[PDB]
């Protein structure tokens, strides 16, 4: 139970790429103890259809009370949501949203996308020096203003998000992410009160209205859970999917090339971005119900188990020559929205995101290029989280 190796210690050569320490795990087996940059210790999954067959597993349980590790107040607060569950509460909480994040129903947010898309565009384009961070520009305010609006978030009230998962996901140290976990917990519950007998039509105030008719439908602790978890994982993985994307396109201009010549190939490549570059690096918590052996390594009952989507990606018995980013690439199977009962519900949202801001740049931006050097680039060490701080790029 010790870990073998303390990944904060690696530092930020194993952020920015962290594929070789991955593999070495690979080579020795699946399952291996380690610590996380910010102090945890957890069992990482590594190996294609391991990490597949473990995101499926009901062995592997989401629910806090199958785990050893004692929570906080600011924690426990949040938790009632359908990620951190299991049957049945997962089932129970997922049918309460299920129809709002279907293929057709996502489809009929296309045009309010779009008109976001160009608005941010239009004020990125009017940039004096032909100049702009991407992240700033676009992958971040795209998807918050999205799902601020679904859910009925005021506009003053969303740059305080992008603090908090800073502080998720790069902590300064453990009190900061407390308070930001506090702070989130508060405004949220401030956030329901203010829909309460407003007679609101977003999809914040359809959850206060199913609480308040029936608690046994939706409990109110279970309320604060799913708007946590709506707009916490309904914008901060789609921000970094854009970036992250575009760092890749931009980075291999051959097939910046093949899409520009051929834009139905726009949805194979987003595909592409998810498989070789997609933001989330490890799933979230799993807490095994009892101990489970994997080809001879036994996970003790109740340890945190992080399933690492970005090694199984990297599989190449799975991705043949998986170091190529291709946008032709077969990419069906891939782990980026996970698989299993928790597979992504806003999986057509961020598809309808990233596929209307790559195409939106590429059209706008004819001569759209990288404006940094690979080596000033600053990605999160989190194992959990792929993604970069900034994304300086620069067109005609
Ligand atoms: C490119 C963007 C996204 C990616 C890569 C992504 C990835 C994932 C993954 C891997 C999981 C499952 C985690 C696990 O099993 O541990 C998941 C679950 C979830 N995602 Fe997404 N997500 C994205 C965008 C979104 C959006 C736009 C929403 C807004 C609806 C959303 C809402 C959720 C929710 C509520 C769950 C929990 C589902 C459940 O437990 O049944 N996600 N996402
Ligand atoms: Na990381």
């Amino acid at each position: 139970s010790p870990p073998v190796l303390d990944l904060g210690a690696l530092g930020q050569d194993f952020a920015a790429d962290p594929y070789p320490t991955y593999a070495r795990l690979r080579a020795e087996g699946p399952a291996h103890r380690v610590r996380t940059p910010e102090g945890n210790e957890v069992w990482l999954v590594v190996g294609y259809d391991r990490a597949r067959a473990v995101l499926a597993d009901p062995r592997f349980s989401k629910d806090w009370r199958n785990s050893t590790t004692p929570l906080t107040e600011a924690e426990a607060a949040l938790n009632h949501n359908m990620l951190e569950s299991d049957p049945p509460r997962h089932t129970r909480l997922r049918k309460l949203v299920a129809r709002e994040f279907t293929m057709r129903r996502v489809e009929l947010l296309r045009p309010r996308v779009q008109e976001i898309v160009d608005g941010l565009v239009d004020a990125m384009l009017a940039a004096p020096d032909g100049r702009a961070d991407l992240m700033e520009s676009l992958a971040w305010p795209l998807p918050i203003t999205v799902i601020s609006e679904l859910l009925g978030v005021p506009e003053p009230d969303r740059a305080a998000f992008r603090v908090w998962t800073d502080a998720f996901v790069f902590p300064d140290d453990p009190a900061q992410a407390q308070t930001a976990m506090a702070e989130m917990s508060g405004y949220l519950s401030r956030l329901i009160d203010s829909k309460r007998g407003q007679d609101g039509e977003d999809l914040l105030s359809a959850l206060v209205r199913t609480s308040d008719e029936d608690g046994s439908r939706l409990t109110s602790e279970e309320l604060l859970g799913m708007a946590h978890i709506l707009l916490v994982a309904g914008h901060e993985t789609t921000v970094n999917l854009i970036a992250n994307g575009m760092y890749a396109l931009l980075s291999h201009p051959d097939q910046l090339a093949a899409l520009r010549a051929d834009m139905t190939l726009l949805d194979g490549a987003v595909e592409e971005m998810l498989r070789y570059e997609g933001p989330v690096e490890s799933a979230t918590y799993r807490f095994p119900v009892e101990p489970v052996d994997l080809d001879g390594t036994v996970i003790p009952a109740g340890d945190t188990v992080l399933v690492v989507l970005a090694d199984a990606h990297r599989t190449p018995e799975r991705f043949p020559d998986p170091h190529r980013f291709d946008i032709r690439r077969d990419t069906a199977g891939h782990l980026a929205f996970g698989h299993g009962i928790h597979f992504c519900i806003g999986a057509p949202l961020a598809r309808l995101e990233a596929r209307i801001a790559v195409r939106a740049l590429l059209e706008r931006c004819p001569d759209l290029a990288l404006d940094v050097s690979p080596g000033e680039l600053v990605w999160y060490p989190n194992p959990m989280i792929r993604g970069l701080k900034a994304l300086p790029i620069r067109w005609r």
